[PDB]
């Protein structure tokens, strides 16, 4: 079964996962979060008797519930060998740091480790970092299965889920893995269909953010908003000049999808139909905007038609076409998600938001991995260079002394080498 | 060169034109407005000392001015042969009726007749109704050159111009008066481009290309014929408005059909995307690259449809408007549909959009048949309108509907245009 489950990272994702785990049952539920203001707030909340609370928004209100946490650690030194399942709810660009940091000498009983938002190569990278002879199976979930936020960091244990995906995918380092069905059941509790796939990379190849955030949020427009201090933040899914979506961004999306598909084929994984994945698995539009024949036929449509269809898809979602119309015939403004921007941390250093720092670090690793398969990925490299140039100019202007080192050049070649060696073994 | 000018149809357009004529310099100013309540109000206002009053809104406030009306008629038979220039400021559907009603055999002094909103064939249709040997030159303007309205029908001669177009085109029945009218209209700020034939100007009417595919389709007609529910928006994407990839396909296919008709009538067609961007409302290079705009006519159908869709998506907000504090731009696309309304006799009427658009396209299709052009896309749009309006009549009752909703036959007008063109 799942046995006793340790959530690693206790954020918005973990709270939703905790609700789904408690519905399913069968064991103690613990969490580990590294020291910091959030962990201090969490420990304070738990010590006064608070529980994890998940609220569903709008149509998702049926999800809402509370979940008890048996133990919370902000000090790995107190962990003992009581855990059968680890669930990594930390940012995906931290999986390597987090897996190296776990006290594996006291975790010999762990039999499964789930990566809740994997990317191509993540399963292999995590396996490369495990201690020798570790017999934990590593599971890769394609994408986090919802949209969830901690409303008010002052109540760190209360989260809001505003969207839920129709379908996600799950692969395992163990062939014909029985744990996949367990997690199918756990996530089905929140209405998500989990499709088991035959290898981790096939699931990782269905990570939605890799395909969408890379072309849209590594470009010039997004970076100009994210690195700004004054002026409006702009909107993540609007068309230029309100947001980053342009025909050029759509062309980058198509070309990157082609590059990623070839990488997947070279790792023995079947690529996805990008339009059908976006429409059917994540969020749909009406037949009059995207005919089913166009959705199903997308992969054979030819580049111009593919780009037209992708553009239509995003223009069709500037509002939510399935939301109720208001008195004046308008639908919900689905595309008005503001960009989060750079902000100063407690040491006075500029930090980047997760979008795009996490998206850059993921894509940089994928590109470094693809080089081992003799794939140059020029579109991916152009997106990396756009981010790097913009951030470099921000450092020039603000001063290196004022910038957190996460803004600085990162070397992904060592991690890519570890992944490739693990794949070849 | 203008002499004494008679404005036929004394409404919003005529008031703007009168003030532009006065800025340029003209003789007496007269007007002919057919009997009706508007003419009754005009006659009383004139009796109490009213003049033609034009107000320019905002940046166009320099357009504002007053002009005396020297003569007002309602009955064409009462016109004296004292007019060198006639300007037709009536709806284009009425041009033939207006011309047939005038006593041309005793209007030998008329030298110029200007059609302010000429549809394809309008010049030829007008000339077909003129007596043989009639001396008048007929001018076709591609479209009215501003956006103007009578503020309040209780002060009938006071009009408001809220916008002026960038560019219009002017063609003449006489090879090589265009220059005079280019100057006159240039006083409003519009650039008038003289073209070599009337049909070249008539073929540059923007509503022909845009209103036909968007407002004769099923979505638009469902809004227009509706009584309850929100009216929807003319230029938003489905489900808020009628713009869909199917509507854009209709737009492209119709542009191809219209372009071939123009070529068969000896007129160079337009590059639709360049015409929309450069003559109507532009977008940024990142949405529509200049090379894609200039190259549109040679791009191939899929790219052409993608570019047109991008153009309308890019204008859901006005990208050159100032951003508000939230990074939002002006909601340019939220122009509500005008819908059916009961008239003073209690009868349902259609708004000019799409009635005028249907009538124009019906004539174009009937004309195209003479050039052996079937215009299947145009015919599909006509059928869409006819079927929807027919079902509205079924539901409301013919006795409750104004006769303008009933079937029309444009074949006699098309035949007269073709005969004139072959003359
Ligand atoms: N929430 C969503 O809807 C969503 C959507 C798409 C994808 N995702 C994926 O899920 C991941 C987690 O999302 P979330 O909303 O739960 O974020 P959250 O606010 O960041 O919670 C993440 C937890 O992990 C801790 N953490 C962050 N960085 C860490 C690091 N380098 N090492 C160890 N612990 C770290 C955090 O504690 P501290 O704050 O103290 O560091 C926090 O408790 C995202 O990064 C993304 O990969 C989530
Ligand atoms: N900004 C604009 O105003 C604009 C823009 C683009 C296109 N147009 C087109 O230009 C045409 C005229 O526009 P408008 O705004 O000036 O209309 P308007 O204000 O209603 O004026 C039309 C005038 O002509 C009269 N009239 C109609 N038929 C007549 C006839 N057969 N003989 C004599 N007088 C007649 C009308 O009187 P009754 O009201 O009694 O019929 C009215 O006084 C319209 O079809 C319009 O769609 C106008
Ligand atoms: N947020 C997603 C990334 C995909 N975003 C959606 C678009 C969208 C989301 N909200 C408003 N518009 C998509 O691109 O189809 C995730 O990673 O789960
Ligand atoms: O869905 C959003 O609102 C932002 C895009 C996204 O996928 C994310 O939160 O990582």
């Amino acid at each position: 079964s799942l046995g006793n489950v340790l959530l690693v990272g206790l954020g918005a994702v973990a709270i939703q996962v905790a609700l789904d785990l408690r519905r399913h049952g069968a064991g103690r539920l613990g969490a580990l979060n590294h020291p910091g203001r959030r962990s201090q707030r969490i420990a304070e909340a738990l010590a006064r008797g608070a529980c994890l609370q998940l609220e569903g928004q709008g149509q998702h209100r049926w999800l809402s519930g509370n979940a008890a946490l048996d133990v919370f650690h902000q000090d790995p030194a107190e962990l003992r060998d009581d855990w059968q399942t680890l669930v990594l709810c930390v940012p995906a660009d931290s999986y390597l740091d987090v897996v190296r940091g776990l006290p594996w000498e006291r975790l010999g009983g762990v039999r499964t480790l789930l990566l809740v938002s994997a990317f191509i190569g993540a399963n292999l990278l995590v396996r490369s970092a495990l201690p020798a002879g570790c017999q934990a199976t590593v599971l890769s979930l394609s994408s986090y299965y919802a949209a969830t936020k901690v409303i008010d960091e002052t109540q760190p244990l209360r989260a809001l889920t505003k969207a839920v995906k129709r379908r996600v995918y799950l692969g395992s380092s163990r062939p014909d893995c029985p744990a996949r069905e367990t997690w199918r059941r756990v996530l089905a509790g929140s209405g998500v269909e989990v499709v088991p796939l035959a290898t981790p990379e096939a699931a990782e190849g269905r990570n939605v953010t890799t395909y969408v955030h890379s072309p849209f949020f590594l470009g010039e427009f997004a970076l100009a908003r994210i690195l700004s201090e004054q002026g409006p933040p702009g909107f993540m899914y609007k068309l230029y000049p309100e947001g980053p979506i342009t025909p050029g961004a759509i062309g980058a999306m198509r070309r990157l999808w082609c590059e990623l598909s070839e990488l997947l084929r070279r790792m023995g994984a079947e690529p996805l139909n990008l339009l059908r994945f976006l429409n059917d698995d994540n969020y749909p539009v009406h037949e009059t905007m995207l005919p089913r024949a166009s959705i199903d036929g997308f992969a054979e449509a030819g580049a111009e038609r593919q780009e037209y269809l992708l553009f239509v898809r995003y223009a069709a979602l500037l509002v939510d076409p399935f939301s109720p119309a208001d008195e004046q015939g308008r639908h919900f403004d689905f595309s008005a998600v503001p960009f989060r921007r750079v902000s100063r941390d407690e040491d006075g250093l500029w930090r980047l938001p997760r979008v795009p720092l996490e998206d850059y670090r993921k894509l940089a690793l994928i590109v470094a991995l693809a080089a081992h398969f003799d794939l140059a990925m020029p579109q991916a490299r152009s997106l990396l260079a756009s981010y790097e140039n913009a951030v470099s100019r921000f450092i020039d202007c603000q001063g290196a002394s004022q910038c957190h080192p996460s803004l600085y050049p990162i070397d992904s070649r060592p991690a890519a080498d570890a992944i490739y060696r693990q794949w070849c073994s």
